[PDB]
DNA sequence: AGGACCC
DNA sequence: TAGGGTCCT
DNA sequence: AGGACCC
DNA sequence: TAGGGTCCT
């Protein structure tokens, strides 16, 4: 229980797709799916014209006047599709790992061992890469980790194949030996592609980075105080003293953001199985008088009651979210949590009377429950 | 699924009788079981005399100056009796849930039901009860709960014959149809004996209560807030406004303490299981000079390393946790919370410095593993 | 992290 | 005024 | 409850 | 500058 060979499979432009697969006339258009003023994402012909991921539809349309629209408020359908590709990925093996609601991480290694078990001594020399070998490194077939990896591209050339086939979704994939490498891998060849990284060439793509912000696990927060400490790069980070930054951002999140810099993670694929939490929100910004505004409470809750039904599990908490204006407080969300009652797990009207009262004791409105059973 | 029957046992001081069965020459002498300057708990010779749970050693030597003291800092015994107590409990029935040392709720519905089943329709007119009835109630034979009731005053008996013959405990039980009205009936015959509570008594028991305090569940902030209010006795939280209070404490805390005013709570009794954390902890008063104390650190790991070991399991997190002086400061620990390495938890001398450091990103010390796997 | 509650 | 422990926010 | 991180 | 989601302190 040593090496390991993981795939990170990554959908392309996943809302665009799916709003591309709901209505046709959009192929071959320059489309962008919007959510209040953000074009949260665009498709490939829009990208050509110089939409980026995450602009103001100002900043869009005057970069590209001709770009079609669709609003991508309501995510049930971008939900629905994002489960089905996750649960074909657990016929290929079971324990997969999602993050958000377009990427899946699969331990591939019991996957691998038991195809090379079964290629009888000799056709383990015609064993061929499946998709870009990352860095255009040679194969050395002699190099049992090599071959691993290259079974490795080929189980992701057969994930993609039939999500493709089954589900009619395009996407990327990337085949290393564990996490942080395989979702920094599957990016290289970016729209509907995939890319195996052998080891010899993890500090070539660590390297590749700009800046430790890229690293997955490095974020706003820790960036800017890697910053204020003149570690810029992926080597000064690598460089640095471990003791100034183990007793500055604490041993754990110091202790493991430099092995991250290094290309070393080794964290396992966990296996997410179904929500731990099933929220809604709406923005409306200055819109909350301050009571004229549960209405919007039952709302939130009338589609959050036929979600959080459907899954079988009910939520044993509920919990309302808010935020308010000035200046750019750039973070500031408060929260009231408690129990469900137990009469009334086993609806709407009150539902609305524990949220009201918890709106009391209290730009923006969410529901979540979570604590599900 | 409706009318529970659930027993709570409770046993006799516990820790002095620990203490009276590793020395025999300490029973029949009043005995206290020292902490610091705390005589936590007394056996009942020693209560005789005035001794209260919980006196300091001075009000309890000038109350009894006779009395005999062991020192129980060291809680390894009482621990390791502690679970023998529940895994005897959960031979009779699985679902066992422990609070404290010394208390132990089992849900005997299912084994009372085949009991029941397996009486011929006659000698269900021969049931009777083992032990006291609370409030000396008449009991009707032709009362279905009245039966399953006495059926579950008899598995009391027999549980604690049981933890007699098998562990040399003497104990009380308390059988009822919820936690809170079994735990209360518990107490009403206190020495090594036992009490049922029929449905007719339930308005009766909790009246005897003589301030809310007493509930199990209402603690010394809930109390406090509960008279400023003007809500004293038990019959004042039955009466007070539904509202007042929902708008005063959360609809949580206030919708709950009001049904048990009532007698009424509808938890069910869950399987403790093995234990969610295991701490250790050392009480100095104004010892600690600020690094000349770490060593102390050092103490409390070995035990730990020793008790999380056994189990089993290893623990994912590490905590540590202090306080300090100048008034009373009636609420002040502090703790820093970290993941334990992967590479350390498969060992002393690293530990250490995961607290070293913890202890300087900071009366009394205490380690904690927690988060088991 | 800390709060609140239990033994 | 000890030395533990549980679950919630 | 809130923080921090991810998509 | 959206609408979700996860795990930790
Ligand atoms: C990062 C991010 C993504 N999303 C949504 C929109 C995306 O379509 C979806 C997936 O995120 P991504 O995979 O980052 O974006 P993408 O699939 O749209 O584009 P690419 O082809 O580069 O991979 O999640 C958000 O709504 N908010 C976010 O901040
Ligand atoms: C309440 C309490 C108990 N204990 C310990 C000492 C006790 O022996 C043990 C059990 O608690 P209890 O059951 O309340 O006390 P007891 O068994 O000693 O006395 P009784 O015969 O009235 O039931 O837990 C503490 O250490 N601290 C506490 O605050
Ligand atoms: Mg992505
Ligand atoms: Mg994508
Ligand atoms: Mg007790
Ligand atoms: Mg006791």
């Amino acid at each position: 229980a040593s090496s390991r060979v993981i795939v990170h499979v990554d959908l392309d432009c996943f809302y665009a797709q799916v709003e591309m697969i709901s209505n046709p006339e959009l192929k071959d258009k320059p489309l962008g799916v919007q959510q209040k003023y953000l074009v949260v994402t665009c498709n490939y012909e829009a990208r050509k014209l110089g939409v980026k991921k995450l602009m103001n539809v100002r900043d869009a349309k005057e970069k590209c006047p001709q770009l079609v629209l669709v609003n991508g408020e309501d995510l049930t359908r971008y939900r629905e599709m994002s489960y089905k590709v996750t649960e074909l990925l657990e016929e290929f093996s079971p324990v997969v790992e999602r993050l958000g609601f377009d990427e899946n991480f699969v331990d591939l290694t019991e996957m691998v061992e038991k195809r090379l078990q079964q290629l009888q001594s000799d056709e383990l020399s015609a064993v061929t890469v499946s998709g870009h070998v990352y860095n255009n490194q040679s194969i050395n077939l002699l190099d049992v980790l090599h071959i691993r990896l290259l079974v490795g591209s080929q189980i992701a050339a057969e994930m993609r194949e039939a999500m493709y086939n089954q589900l009619g979704l395009t996407g990327c994939a990337g085949v290393a030996s564990n996490k942080l490498l395989a979702k920094l891998v599957s990016g290289v060849f970016k729209p509907n592609q995939q890319t195996v990284l052998l080891p010899e060439s993890c500090q070539h793509l660590i390297h590749s980075l700009n800046h430790i912000k890229e690293i997955p696990g490095i974020g706003y927060k820790t960036a800017k105080c890697l910053e204020a400490l003149g570690i810029n790069s992926v080597r000064d980070l690598q460089t640095f003293s471990p003791k100034i930054l183990e007793k500055e951002l604490g041993i754990s999140v110091a202790q493991r953001i430099q092995k991250l810099s290094f290309g070393e993670d080794n964290s396992p694929v966990i296996l997410s199985g179904p929500p731990q939490s099933f929220s809604e929100e709406d923005s409306f910004k200055k819109c909350s008088s301050e009571v004229e505004a549960k209405n919007k409470i039952e709302e939130l809750l009338a589609s959050l009651l036929n979600r959080v039904c459907q899954d079988g599990r009910k939520p044993h908490t509920v919990r309302l979210i808010i935020r308010r204006y000035s200046s750019e407080k750039h973070y500031g969300r408060e929260s009231r949590q408690c129990p469900i009652p137990s009469h009334v797990i086993q609806v709407m009207t009150p539902m609305v009377d524990i949220l009201m009262k918890l709106f009391r004791n209290m730009t923006l409105l969410s529901v979540c429950f979570c604590n599900l059973k």
